[PDB]
């Protein structure tokens, strides 16, 4: 029977997708929109918005499994159509911050823990996958590196430790079609913690050039971020960073226990993406 992989253009989405029909899997590629190109090869378009659960209905007919990206105004609206369909696993893409003892009042864990909890009181079967800073909030320098080989941080020794998604798409795609990952919530992190100096100069390296962080003053980054972010959803990423500020952050090994590899490197995944980061 089918999966349907909801944000099938996304970043994680994508590979998952594509994951799945190279092990001859039949999928269907959510989209918010069927006119628009990106859709991996062999993956059936339908439209799926997470936010007009209507859609969901037909997008859901014949399906078993689901992948979700994370939602909140249409949750309680993709459970009852999950439910009604038959749907007997659902694997989310959470985050990492529903972990931690403030998550309860932080947005970002907020927002991820009103989808995970009407998930577990649904009675359908669910894996949660709850990573740490993607490495892919890296491309948010690519401007700067692309023109010169300085990047203004707001924090340069602030660590995080950054997943490739890659990984992420993998762990998706091993609770998927492996047993034993019902009621799991796996934390993954990359294989090492990393400052954002650090990241920047790994981004060089790959390059084949110096690149570093300046600081930026707070002023200067609430300004930059508030033109990005909400106004709670800025306090929350300087205050994430001050509290990380010249303090290591935990390194699990989550992703080799569920696919027996090592997780990529920041490095490898600098590699990956190093086209995004030289000048046109
Ligand atoms: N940034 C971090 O450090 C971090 C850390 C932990 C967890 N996370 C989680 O990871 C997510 C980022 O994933 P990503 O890298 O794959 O992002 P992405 O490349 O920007 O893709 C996001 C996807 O979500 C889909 N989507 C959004 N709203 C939707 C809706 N209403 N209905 C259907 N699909 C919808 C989009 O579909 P369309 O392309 O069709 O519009 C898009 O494909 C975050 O949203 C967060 O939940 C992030």
């Amino acid at each position: 029977m089918k999966i349907l992989v909801t944000g099938a253009r996304g970043s994680i989405g994508s590979r998952v997708a594509g994951k799945l029909v190279e092990r001859g899997l039949p999928v269907r590629g959510g989209v918010r929109d069927l006119a628009a190109p990106g859709l991996p090869e062999g993956v059936e378009a339908v439209q799926a918005d997470l936010t007009r659960p209507e859609t969901l209905a037909r997008a859901l007919e014949g399906v078993d499994k689901v992948f979700l990206y994370t939602v909140p105004e249409g949750i309680a609206g993709f459970v009852d159509e999950a439910r009604a369909a038959g749907v007997r696993h659902v694997v989310l893409l959470s985050s990492i911050a529903v972990t931690w003892p403030d998550a309860d009042r932080d947005p970002i864990g907020r927002m991820h823990l009103a989808v995970e909890r009407p998930i577990e009181e649904s009675g359908l079967g669910w894996t949660f996958v709850r990573p740490e800073a993607l490495a892919t909030n890296a491309l948010g320098w690519a401007p700067e590196i692309r023109g010169g080989d300085m990047v203004r941080c707001a924090y340069p020794g602030a660590y995080t430790t950054p997943v490739h998604e890659e990984d992420i798409a993998d762990v998706v795609v091993a609770a998927l079609t492996t047993p034993g990952h019902r009621s799991a919530a796996y934390a993954l992190t990359g294989p090492e913690t990393l400052t954002q100096a650090e990241q920047v100069a790994l981004i060089g390296e790959a390059l084949g050039r110096a690149v570093r962080c300046e600081r930026m003053p707070e002023q200067e980054a609430r300004a930059v971020l508030e033109g990005l972010y909400p106004a709670e959803v800025v306090d929350a990423i300087l205050a994430g960073q001050a509290a990380r500020d010249g303090r290591p952050a935990e390194v699990l090994d989550t992703i080799r226990a569920v696919t027996g590899r090592p997780a990529r490197t920041f490095r490898e995944w600098a590699g990956d993406h190093v086209a995004a980061f030289r000048p046109a």
